[PDB]
């Protein structure tokens, strides 16, 4: 809803032009040999090649950088937020989700546009925990800065850069003042998360992970929590997950963790991933689900 507003359109262009259309950083593709060796001793950790995974994808429209955290992912998690808010109000049984006014939901949606602009590779928060621990184990206990947290700090810088550049359009219409803006900027620092808006943004992230989680991992680590958040209502959770799945299919993305699985549709994914307005058009063509 807010994505078609002037403020939404300008934020999409900002994150696309300054961050999301550009390649990952080759210096962050893999650990050094010592960190690799310490990492490999942890058989329960996903392999360090996670750092270099999903680097780029050839499509008929062009070579798409950061295909697993690009404009299609960004716009989908933003598009999910208002629908998730409706499901939480209808099915959670928790009155705290009545604090989700339109203005609150719009801020949460807006934040999603900035949710991956700091990335310089595709690694997860858990991957970065592993790099940091493997570094400690390889180098006599030495400290190293958490890579994923650094991504998030860089995203906060870019978010605040855009907002101050457009402050008269965004305050007080979206953020009431600089103090409220500060709280929302700090909410980009995602690592339980107990606020209504925080839960809302977290569920958008969690749903879209069906693009890159297998079914066992998605069902265990994401679906169980969503069902419980909707008051144990599995039917409602499936309606919401079906909508996330349909947004993925609408943008040509891969779907591994839920529903009718598919590899990339390279033509459609390239068209959406290289043109934010086309991506948004395809997203909005998907009907929203109904809540009882």
């Amino acid at each position: 809803d807010y994505l078609l507003s002037a403020n939404g359109s300008k934020a999409i262009d900002f994150v696309w032009s300054n961050f999301l259309k550009h390649p990952y950083n080759p210096k962050l593709k893999q650990p050094d040999a010592n960190v690799k060796a310490a990492w490999e001793k942890h058989a329960d950790w996903e392999h360090w090649s996670n750092m270099g995974q999903d680097w780029s994808l050839n499509t008929p429209s062009g070579l798409v950088p950061r295909p697993n955290h690009g404009i299609a992912h960004t716009l989908r998690v933003a598009q999910l937020v208002p629908v998730i808010a409706e499901f939480l109000k209808a099915y959670s049984g928790d009155p705290k989700f009545q604090k989700l006014t339109q203005k609150e939901i719009q801020k949460a949606q807006y934040m999603m546009l900035f949710s991956v602009i700091g990335r310089e590779n595709d690694m997860s928060w858990t991957d970065a925990n592993h790099y940091q621990q493997a570094f400690k184990e390889a180098y006599n206990g030495q400290y190293s800065k958490h890579i994923y947290a650094t991504f998030k700090e860089n995203a906060q810088k870019g978010f605040l850069n855009h907002v101050v550049t457009n402050k008269s359009s965004l305050i007080p219409s979206l953020f009431s003042d600089e103090s409220e803006l500060q709280y929302w900027a700090e909410a980009l620092d995602t690592g339980g998360i107990s606020s209504a808006s925080g839960i809302l943004m977290a569920l958008a992230h969690d749903l879209d992970l069906m693009r890159c989680y297998d079914k066992g991992k998605f069902n265990s680590l994401k679906m169980k929590d969503l069902v419980a958040r909707l008051g144990g209502n599995e039917d409602a959770a499936k309606k919401l997950a079906d909508y996330a799945h349909d947004l993925i299919v609408a943008t040509g993305d891969r779907c591994m963790g839920y529903g009718v699985t598919q590899d990339y549709n390279y033509s459609l994914f390239g068209k959406c991933s290289l043109d934010p307005n086309e991506c948004l058009k395809q997203l909005q063509s998907i009907p929203k689900p109904e809540t009882t």
